């Protein structure tokens, strides 16, 4: 028996350990990257421990979600399964890169870095949503929900212009650099840029959600 | 989101309790005093109007809610009904100089008190409503709770409905008739008080059957 | 989900059956039998009440349902009012020993028990309701269809309650004022039944507009 | 989707002012007139009912919709009360050839012109409404104006009815107390016309608030 | 202050500029198709241009849409979300393009065009329903919307029947010219063929919502 | 006029057809692993069979679906469109092996239709659990249904832990073997392993939305 806690919380709770897990790729990769695959398997391994640990949060959210409640049970399901997929993704792309030890070429490390961190950073925007929404529900009256959207799709436009950027100009250096390169790798090079970006789309899936909830009150 | 249902409740208990010490007044042969609780009567109920006028006007600019904005109107216009049930009452009486004959006054005025524990009941309910929307399955016991409260001050209210009946019976042939029919027309609006709160918590329990 | 509902209609439209051949006794001058019919119809109440009880507490807890539970227990709350008010009746006729006046006699009953055709158009509907959620475009048949059998009911106890009102009009002068107010009000309350049977049907139309 | 609605109003209303001249009539001593005029008055109620019929018939096949079917069809049947109310109340006057004391004559007439205002007011709102379907924030304006309206109008009838009930007391002793109860009768169910008027505002409220 | 308008108006208007910008394409790779990279650019700063407009068409929808309304504000918004990545796909292939100055090889330029504006054509009846849809929003009752459906089914399974042909032609054609080719461009006309078709499975989602909101009524 | 049936019946007859023609894909591939392209070819006709069946109930089921009913006419159609993905899916992935003749190396052999087989058992579960949904509906309370998906979700754990690790095995084969094959085969069979993959994912959808179902009552 505690205060009453807001029904978003243990989403927020949840979406706090997905962000986590996400996060931990940078100094996975970057250990990858200095040629330490050791330290990238211990770090997968803190991967894999947060994304089991989100599962668990997951897994009693699914069993428990109520009486009167100022949200739809299914739109924090909803929202929970594509938190979910942000922490497997992570898990995933992990996974992949020690299978086979890929080796971002160096002429794309500090890009590649660069461009996984602001992939990332879309995450810590959705977390800072979900976060930002029990202002909303604690306070909030018709109009202060599309300041609230309005701010949401400001930070995004920032972060997409950005990771457009990013991804366009490493494209650009892989793509004279593929002479030099395997085919195969190429392939999974490419391949990884994409996961890595699935990262940013996965997390404005996470704010379309929320923009639904708004829309139905 | 409940609590200014509850403040608009609480006024309309307030309303209906000054029956109590006008009825009194009217049987302690006061009617200078009467009238002066009629104006409390009166004055109370314009009140509860101007917080229904201001739940009307606001309710519908609500945004994330945990119940239906509509089970709220509803509520409170069965709530209101109470106080304009007050007023009316108290007007028709100092109308008519309505005088309860001697051998019913005792009676009488334990069966108003009776009625108006009905509004108390709902007055209650609508407060303690708070605790179940704060903090699935304690919405059972809680009309569980409600249910054998009522039927306790149910039974209370029938008894003494019936033995107020059979006295005024008795008396009628001493009594002119249209002064006869108008003492019961005042039992029958007196027991309609109960009715009223009775509707309020069938609208809080259609809201909890919603979750 | 709807046989619980119609265990408790059963019942209700049993309690206001009842009250024809409590009537009957009355007319006879058979007070002591006419105290043991209205037994009958408290104790068909009280059955009634039981049957309310156990589907409040119930309902809540129900999972996927082909009908809302607010319906079901706005339908209920409806239901419960019939027997109730067979109750009252009943009371307040034993309570003054009221007696109809002898040309007034068959046509009262008449109407009565035609009241009470409108409480079996209820009871009814609600059992043909089984067909329509066991098995689009049915619904609006079936509405027609309590609509037309509704139209016929009305359109008869009108005309006999035209006719009662017209002979006590005539008689009135015959008889204590107090006591033509009070057969009146038992005409009143007797066509209640009827209203109260529409207001089952309403809700049952209103059910079938959410599909 | 109001139109149907709207057009059903209009009947009603129709129906409801046919009791001052039918009033007019009675007062004036012409009682073949005034059973003319109950004639056009169960006209308008039989017209309203085909039109109430053919609703509820068709409501149910309505496809995309800005309102919900339920909420139409629990505004028809408050509608639908108003047109009944007056076809009752035409009818108990006829069978009594009930005669308003000379007197009560002129403040009556106000009176119930009064309680039609109320009867004209929800068939104001209910045809301003297609403003508020056809084109956020504008229908608090819209709620704010009706109950500003109305509680013009309940001012003026509440003064009425007690300035009415006021010179019916003075006036009892010299009168039948049979006659006098169905004078205090007739200025409630007269009054019923102006509640009944107020829950179609009360319905529209409901439906506005949904949105 | 203007007359009327169906709460499905606006998102017409961004379906139609949506239609504009994939439409695009076809100009587009036949300029790349001819060799002109000069003209493809300028034609992918067209395709960048609707895609501009219709996210603001977009966003102004979002920070708009309500109070009495015939459809779910939240079926709108899922209308909406569909039919811009539409829009993206478009800008984002020729981006593609651009990028790689992706050449399809000869033999398959017919075939690929052919299968490319059948695409766009499935993108076109994703239009035309939703313009046919103030037909059963002004008039319709209980059926219209059945007749509606199976119009709708019926045009989609014509076009998709054609596409699915185009593709496997033109998938059976690369086959055959692979080992004279590169092995990454390969890969990366195999993927331009996909997106093309995603192009067709994006319009078949509006359709899917479209008939989800006509079964909500 | 037959005796009442489910409202979830004829999306059971659905599935029932889906899992048929998913099922389809093991004897399939069998049939290209002992070189039998003719009986490859005839396997894929019933494949194709299958999913033309499932796409004729689905026609049926979307120009029928109701009065009373205690379910969502929407949450049905979402349910129908994750079943249809999966024959779908079937249909497609048996086509692309007969377009390119695709052999799956001998050391893979073993594994791949282990894997296959594991995927199907997933499509397995969603059967599964459609049909023991008529149990909640036709019975149930409060309580019954979190059991129920409880159920589901250790189910689907247990699926899941094996063909993450017959994944895992199959592309760490597959890798040993890059350096002895054409680096095109070499993308497509990562991209067979993939497509397989989506059965399963395809089919835990098809959970998730009876998931929500139950969430609404
Ligand atoms: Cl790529
Ligand atoms: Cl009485
Ligand atoms: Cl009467
Ligand atoms: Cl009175
Ligand atoms: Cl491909
Ligand atoms: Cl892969």
């Amino acid at each position: 028996g505690v205060f009453a806690k807001s029904p978003i919380k243990p989403l927020q709770e949840h979406m706090d350990k997905v962000y986590d897990c996400a996060s931990l790729l940078v100094p996975f990769f970057e250990a990858t990257i200095t040629g330490n695959w050791d330290d990238a398997v211990q770090i997968r391994k803190q991967i894999s421990l947060a994304e089991k640990q989100g599962d668990s949060l997951k897994r009693e959210i699914r069993l428990t979600l109520g009486l009167f409640m100022p949200v739809e049970r299914t739109d924090l399901l909803e929202l929970l399964t594509q938190q979910d997929k942000i922490a497997n993704k992570a898990k995933d792309i992990s996974g992949r890169v020690i299978g086979r030890q890929l080796l971002i070429p160096q002429a794309l490390q500090v890009p590649f870095i660069a461009y996984l961190q602001r992939c990332i950073d879309a995450v810590g925007l959705a977390q800072q949503v979900i976060n930002e929404l029990d202002d909303l529900l604690e306070a909030g009256f018709r109009g202060r929900e599309v300041d609230f959207v309005a701010k949401m799709i400001n930070e995004l436009d920032i972060i997409e212009e950005d990771t457009d950027d990013l991804q366009i100009q490493l494209r650009r250096q892989l793509f004279a650099l593929e002479s030099e390169l395997n085919p195969v790798d190429v392939m999974f090079l490419y391949k990884t840029i994409e996961w890595v970006g699935g990262l940013a789309d996965l997390a404005e899936r996470v704010g379309s959600r929320l923009e639904l909830m708004l829309a139905r009150v």
